[PDB]
């Protein structure tokens, strides 16, 4: 709280400075004095165009929003990708007689597919919520959104609700008490509400709500000259993807006084903040709600172990009678043993599970849609030894055989693999089966029966080819029913190559297919076990290593891996492949054998189709030299003294040849390539120098920068030895006379071009760099260098500003790096080299254009008069 409001308040006291025209503030944090204290002047130069350019932002926000506030909203909500969802939920204005239960979620209608699960609340038969703790207290967050979620063109918000009590609304009959039947479905257009443009918790937006028919008043009472009609009525028989479709392209409904007033409001971040924060709308017993889909900021530790199962459709015939028979999927969680768990089903988010958990009811359907998604959740350990079951019990209009008959077919799904896999992500169908009621019950018994599509295709291959003790039942009926599987969990494997990389010990045979196929995996699949799969890969390249393209085959897999972990979206699991190093990596040979590796394939560069794999391995090289660096001094400290260190330091060596070779032939197919090579090169070599000889590794760059071509991306090169002095300069007790003349002589090449024009920025951050680890007050002795320095380098400082006295460029840059070059430098270096210039006409010519110079610098200063 102190920085952020020391920062706002330098803020405002700069931009009050800069509208009255007055003096403004230096050295942004912790003192704003600290920056006249002689310092820096390059970082003098640094604060002011920070500071100039943060003038312009806020200056131009200020002007933006004097008009509209449509920016700042969808910048707040572009600097982070997490969201909420806060449903206000004040009363629901209706009267039906029967308890009512509501689920909302979130779809889109030009994907046509739903994006968040249903949550579900307690509410009366006469529109009263039936647990008045929510009538006040409802506070709902539904996590797991980000802009690409935002991006949607159509946001909306699909809200279904169900009621429970009698089949019928009306007498006639008794029937069962604590069944669901659907009422219908309510969608309002979200777009540019969560856009945040504005704010209005107070407001409560009426939302029209639209149903299935439930009168016959008007309809059918007045039709005169022809009367003819032999229809039924339609209760539950709407498919749900037509009618939600007809309802989001619908603009008005004739709800005739039927709805509930909400209000969304997004709060970015997750429940870190805004259970402290924004406690005013999200409190402590706020349900949480996870969306079925993987996160954009994958941060370590984001425990997730839900099991996603989602019903959409299936087709039921009618059978011996005309109508269909009645179905409800009484689904219950059971073990290796079929015993039933308690509290495993979450139908609705941050509300307490149920044991059993039985479907909504359709009137009569062939096809009916379901589109009901529900929860499970189950230990870890225990899920691998668990078993579903999908009983179908008929239900009658009385409630006596409503409840005296069973399950006329029972269906299941299992939980895992024979061989180790988990049940695969994707649209899955289902088949019941009917007649015999025993073999069903067993739990031992339909342990190995058909209850999924793949495995009942397999058994099914399996009988055609081989027609012993697995054969196809004929119990099998007329009906089928498909399920989406959509497990957002941490420990399950939809994966047979996920496995064969676990477990290659029982199939060394598909080691070459799993390898090929490891290029296309999906990354948060990877990311999940990425540690065992590393170190999988570490043991096959250890104990098999014989085989020379199973080496390759392995090196270009972590490659993948590795280039996927430097993604954008997996920085946060960049500290944990660290950690996984210090702790886990327990590799000692495999430093050299890797070295050997990657010194072959810079060596044999020259394959086109191995274009792209040496430029993911160039810009990945970083934390592949980790790994090598970690097995190295492993190594290393495990056998004490290593007489491997020479002949390893020699390797290094030849890779730097390499390297060499591999500038020195024609850039013409790698253009890119070898500019980003040149790019990430020194990447690693500042934790080179913590094990290898700082002189040898000084001396080896600067050969390979000066065998550099002086005609070719002058840019990327001048920002590569940016990045070089950057790194370890500030390490200056053997790399000052080596370093030094190689800066001097690549400016040197860099003054007289006639192209400097867009150099001159690489000029200035070399010079500026160069100074400040010059002026370092963690270096020391520097006298001989600085004297060096000014003996080469103020004539061509000099001649560049003459040259570029216009006044167009930043001109700024090269005058902080020249008064800061004269600044440092005693009245000692003057006397010994300055005064002690060439002839005495030539020193004149000099003092002239010095004068020259000046007369120019002060004339008609350029500054932005703050």
């Amino acid at each position: 709280e102190l920085a952020e409001l020391k920062k706002k308040v330098t803020a405002k006291i700069d931009h009050g400075n800069r509208m009255l025209g007055l003096d403004l503030v230096v050295r942004d944090d912790n003192g704003n004095i600290l920056d006249p204290d002689e310092t820096s002047t390059i970082a003098l130069f640094k604060a002011h165009e920070v500071a100039s350019k943060r003038i312009e932002e806020k200056i131009q926000e200020e002007k933006s929003i004097l008009q509209n506030l449509d920016l700042r909203g969808q910048s707040i909500f572009s600097t982070i990708h997490t969201y909420g969802l806060y449903v206000n939920f004040k009363n629901f204005v209706c009267n039906i007689g029967e308890d009512a239960e509501l689920f909302m979620a979130l779809y889109d209608p030009d994907q046509s597919t739903f994006i968040s699960e249903n949550y579900l609340i307690r509410w009366g038969s006469n529109g009263m919520p039936k647990e008045i703790e929510k009538l006040n207290n409802l506070q709902a967050v539904f996590t797991d959104l980000s802009s690409m979620d935002l991006i949607r063109p159509r946001v909306s918000l699909v809200c279904q609700i169900v009621r429970v009590g009698h089949m019928e609304l009306k007498e006639g009959k008794k029937h069962t008490c604590g069944l669901r039947r659907p009422f219908g479905v309510a969608v309002m257009d979200i777009t540019d509400i969560i856009h945040g443009k504005v704010d209005d918790e107070e407001k409560q937006h009426f939302i029209p709500f639209q149903q299935i028919a439930m009168e016959t008043y008007i309809r059918q009472r007045q039709l005169i000259m022809s009367p003819l009609i032999t229809s039924h009525v339609i209760g539950e028989n709407e498919p749900l993807t037509s009618v939600l479709n007809k309802v989001i392209a619908a603009k008005e409904v004739n709800h005739k006084g039927q709805g509930l007033w909400v209000s969304l409001k997004l709060l970015p971040g997750d429940l870190t903040q805004v259970q402290k924060n924004f406690s005013h709308l999200v409190d402590r017993s706020t349900a949480i709600a996870r969306k079925m889909g993987f996160p954009e900021i994958i941060l370590p530790g984001d425990v997730r172990n839900d099991i996603y199962v989602t019903l959409i459709h299936g087709e039921f015939d009618k059978g011996k009678k005309k109508t269909p028979k009645n179905v409800e999927v009484t689904m219950s969680v059971h073990d290796e043993e079929g015993k039933l768990l308690e509290k495993a089903i979450h139908p609705g988010a941050g509300y307490e599970g149920i044991s059993e958990y039985k479907s909504v009811v359709y009137y009569q359907v062939k096809q009916p849609c379901w589109y009901e998604t529900v929860k499970v959740s189950i230990a870890i350990e225990e899920v691998t030894r668990c078993h579903i079951r999908f009983t179908f019990r008929h239900r009658s209009s009385q409630e006596t055989r409503d409840k005296s008959e069973r399950a006329f077919g029972v269906a299941f799904v299992k939980l895992m693999n024979p061989d180790g896999t988990t049940l695969q992500d994707g649209r899955h169908d289902l088949v019941v089966y009917k007649g015999d009621n025993k073999k069903m019950e067993d739990a031992k018994f339909y342990l190995t029966l058909p209850g999924t599509k793949m495995e009942m295709e397999e058994k099914e291959l399996q009988a055609s080819k081989n027609l012993v003790t697995f054969t196809p039942s004929k119990d099998s009926t007329k009906d089928s029913f498909q399920i989406a599987t959509l497990i957002c969990s941490t420990k399950l494997t939809q994966n047979v190559d996920l496995l064969g990389l676990l477990n290659w010990r029982s199939n060394s045979q598909n080691i070459k297919h799993n390898l090929k196929k490891l290029m296309e995996v999906d990354g948060g699949e990877i990311v999940k076990f990425l540690q065992d799969t590393l170190d999988a890969l570490f043991n096959i390249m250890m104990e098999m290593s014989d085989s020379e393209t199973y080496d390759f085959l392995v090196f270009d897999a972590l490659v993948f891996i590795i280039s996927l972990i430097g993604d954008i979206k997996f920085q946060h699991f960049n500290p944990v492949l660290e950690t996984y190093i210090y702790k886990h990596f327990s590799a000692t040979l495999a430093y050299v054998k890797l070295s050997k590796v990657l010194n072959f394939y810079v060596a044999n560069a020259d394959d086109s189709s191995k274009t792209e794999l040496l430029f993911a391995a160039l810009k990945a090289l970083k934390y592949l030299f980790r790994f090598i660096i970690q097995s190295r001094v492993l190594y290393l400290r495990f056998y004490g003294q290593s007489k491997d260190g020479d002949e390893f330091n020699n390797s290094i060596r030849q890779l730097f040849l390499a390297f060499n070779m591999l500038m020195d032939r024609p850039l013409e197919e790698a253009v890119k390539i070898k500019g980003a090579a040149l790019k990430y090169l020194p990447s690693i070599i500042n934790d080179v120098k913590l094990v290898f000889d700082p002189v040898e590794l000084s001396v080896l760059f600067c050969k390979f920068i000066q065998s550099i071509p002086d005609n070719q991306l002058v840019r990327q090169k001048l920002n590569c030895m940016t990045k070089i002095v950057e790194s370890t300069l500030f390490r200056q007790s053997e790399c000052r006379e080596v370093l030094l003349p190689l800066l001097t002589d690549q400016l040197s090449g860099q003054l007289d071009d006639n192209s400097n024009k867009p150099d001159h920025e690489a000029s200035s951050q070399l010079l500026s760099n160069i100074l400040e680890v010059l002026d370092r007050k963690d270096v020391g002795a520097t006298a001989v260098h600085i004297q060096l320095i000014m003996e080469r380098l103020l004539r061509r400082i000099n001649r560049t500003v003459i040259g570029m006295n216009r006044q167009s460029p930043h001109i700024g840059s090269f005058v902080a790096c020249m008064i800061a070059l004269l600044q440092q430098m005693d009245d000692s270096h003057y006397s010994h080299y300055i005064s002690t210039f060439k002839t005495r006409q030539d020193i004149i010519d000099f003092l002239m254009e010095t004068f020259i110079m000046f007369k120019d610098l002060i004339g008609k200063n350029v500054y932005a008069k703050d």
